[PDB]
């Protein structure tokens, strides 16, 4: 049966090279129908607002709240007219980022109230959430290390808020497995491997 | 003491006139200092927001959900950026369309649910209201005779849903006063000076 799977962590965790042995992975189990999404974007509407969301402001200051709001807009957009509809063909869906993203940024980082999180959370999504997340953790300055945008130009201790939320909720959520990232991309890529074998093998 | 006074109405009510006359009235009444807004718009995010909301969507569902996302990051945008800073001033602000237009089309005529509408609008405004709105109410057909946007092309029973919340809101708010927009422009602009005046009349 058709599942989602989410890749997540900090900027330059390695969730590129983690998609691709997720997709490996899966096709290794003979999973032949797989589509690939990343967030915010995956329609043309969606990347209009990642480019709303990436791009500097200049002269106008972009609210916490609106930022809230583009990136869920994108979500909808994507949920409903792309993962949905693959998993409804029955094709498997693996994305770059969901919504703990807007948990970790958002919530920890622009630290949003949790009452509006939910709220939101509820009203774009309803209970539509990944079968299996896949949390890269890594150490923000590490992560960075590896032309910034409006949001890797915030300061680290926004990183840190965002990497507490991120445990916490890998902590909270029997559905999110974390992985070390701060390993040799080697050592990171095998980690993932086992990971997904070993859930895919209890799958039922 | 600072006021935002808002103009609102369906397509072609006549809101574009309403609000010379505003202005002019308020000037006559010795206030010198005035910003207009409009909705969604007013500001660089805000309008590329707006023109997302009216432009066409070859090849992609705009949901519901999102449509409502957009005009309320527009708004914030708008509130937070211009019009609140405005009142902070000591300017008077008249608005050509505010959070009634999502009531009315995102509530009414896309049939949001209620409970989605309130915690939002408690989400991007919190009890952030006009002083006074100027409802202009007309029969759909009559003010749509008076290319086509996105919204514009619905057919007449989603107007028909719009005026419907319009017309319980303008019943229930006793800061929103109706005027008949079906009158001569010459009359309905007679009608907005009096109403406005009256109510000028009474502040304090
Ligand atoms: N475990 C790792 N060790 C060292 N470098 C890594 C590791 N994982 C990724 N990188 C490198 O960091 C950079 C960003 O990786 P990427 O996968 O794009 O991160 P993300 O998508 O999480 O921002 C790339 O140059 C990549 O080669
Ligand atoms: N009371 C009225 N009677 C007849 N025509 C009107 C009246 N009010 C406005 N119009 C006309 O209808 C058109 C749209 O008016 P406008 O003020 O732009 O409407 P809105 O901004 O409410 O969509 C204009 O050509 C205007 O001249
Ligand atoms: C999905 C999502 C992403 N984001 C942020 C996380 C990232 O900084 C950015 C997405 O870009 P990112 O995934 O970093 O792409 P790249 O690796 O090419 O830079 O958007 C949010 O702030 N909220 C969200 O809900
Ligand atoms: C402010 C707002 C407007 N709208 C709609 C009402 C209008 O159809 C449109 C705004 O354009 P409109 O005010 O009609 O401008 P014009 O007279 O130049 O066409 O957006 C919403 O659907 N929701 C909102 O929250
Ligand atoms: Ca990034
Ligand atoms: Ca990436
Ligand atoms: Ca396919
Ligand atoms: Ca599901
Ligand atoms: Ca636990
Ligand atoms: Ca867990
Ligand atoms: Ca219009
Ligand atoms: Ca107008
Ligand atoms: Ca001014
Ligand atoms: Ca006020
Ligand atoms: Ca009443
Ligand atoms: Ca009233
Ligand atoms: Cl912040
Ligand atoms: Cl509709």
């Amino acid at each position: 049966n058709a599942k989602f799977i989410v890749i997540e962590g900090l900027e330059g965790a390695g969730k590129s090279t983690a998609i691709q042995v997720v997709v490996e992975t899966l096709q290794q189990n003979g999973i032949d129908h797989i589509t690939r999404t990343r967030e915010p974007g995956g329609t043309l509407l969606a990347e209009k607002l990642r480019a709303l969301v990436k791009e500097e402001h200049p002269g106008e200051e972009l609210q916490d709240i609106t930022e809230l709001l583009l990136v869920y807009a994108a979500r909808v957009q994507l949920v409903e007219n792309v993962i949905k509809p693959a998993l409804a063909r029955g094709e498997w869906v693996v994305g770059d980022r969901h919504d703990m993203s807007s948990q970790a940024y958002q919530g920890g980082g622009r630290q949003i109230a949790p009452s509006t999180m939910q709220s939101l959370k509820q009203t774009a999504l309803g209970d539509f959430k990944p079968d299996l997340t896949l949390y890269l953790d890594i150490d923000p300055k590490l992560g960075l290390e590896r032309e910034l945008d409006r949001i890797e130009k915030m300061d680290i201790s926004f990183f840190e808020r965002a990497r507490e939320r991120y445990l916490e909720l890998a902590n909270s959520d029997d559905s999110v497995v974390m992985i070390d990232a701060a390993q040799s991309i080697e050592q990171v890529t095998a980690d993932i491997r086992r990971a997904l074998q070993d859930w895919l093998s209890q799958v039922n």
